[PDB]
């Protein structure tokens, strides 16, 4: 069965709906979709390294499991900004925040709806990984936001890193054998579209074997884009 039937939209539904942490703390299941997992701890740390790797302000979108964020608050940054649609998956960021070293700035609802209210230029590092909210959005959601806000919201230098596992993880199984190919092919275009150039685009592959019995991700190899702003 696929996570998205045709012409399904979660995203009026998700801000209400009860967040499903298991009591092994592994994972996180919104309307029975498989939103994060732990086996993907060292590509959120990736991540992680990629939107704090300039310090000063940087600002995360989707909290899931904190795993992203606590790594974010190991570096020497100033300011930590969370956007977070869901009020279960908001709760739990509300009880996390105060015990961090940084500053925690929490933000409830869509980036739809939060991100126009966020200051132009006032970011050093941007980490978007949120979860597609319907089904013709699977492979795109992220430039969305790129092109809209990821542009506008960083300083000058500023480090956009994003990920969509859901997308990736198909594109894999078929249609690329080689994950740089992959992004060359269907990230790079959008990125271009958004105002970045070519020469400020990198990316990281690392290695990570999912489990056998991941349906969304099978490929043995992660990629960390660096999308700096000029
Ligand atoms: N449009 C949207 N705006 C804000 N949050 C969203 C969103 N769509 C999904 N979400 C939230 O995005 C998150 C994706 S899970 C993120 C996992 C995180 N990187 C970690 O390391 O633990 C979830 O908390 C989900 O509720």
């Amino acid at each position: 069965t696929p996570i998205f039937a045709p012409g399904e939209n979660c995203s009026p539904a998700w801000g209400a709906a009860p967040a499903a942490y298991d009591a092994a703390d592994t994972h996180l299941r919104i309307l029975g979709k498989p939103v994060m997992e732990r086996w993907e701890t060292p590509y959120m740390h990736a991540l992680a390294a990629a939107a704090s790797s300039k310090g000063g302000r940087v600002l995360e979108v989707g909290f899931g499991m904190a795993i992203a964020a606590s790594k974010v608050q190991e570096a020497p940054i100033d300011e930590h900004w969370i956007i977070e649609c869901n009020d279960g998956v908001f709760q739990r960021l509300r009880d996390w925040a105060p015990r961090q070293t940084h500053k925690v700035i929490p933000l409830k609802g869509l980036w739809e709806d939060v991100a126009p209210t966020l200051p132009d230029g006032h970011f050093d590092g941007i980490l978007y990984d949120t979860y597609p909210l319907s089904e013709e959005t699977w492979h795109t959601h992220q430039f969305n936001f790129i092109k809209n806000h990821a542009f506008r919201l960083l300083k000058p230098g500023g480090v956009l890193t994003y990920c969509n596992l859901t997308s990736w993880g198909e594109l894999m199984k078929s249609k690329y054998s080689d994950i740089t190919i992959m992004f060359e092919e269907t990230q790079v275009p959008a990125l271009l579209e958004a105002g970045f150039r070519r020469e400020n685009i990198r990316t990281e592959v690392m290695a990570l074997v999912p489990p056998a019995d991941c349906r969304y991700y099978a490929f043995p190899q992660m990629i960390t884009p660096l999308v700096t702003k000029g």
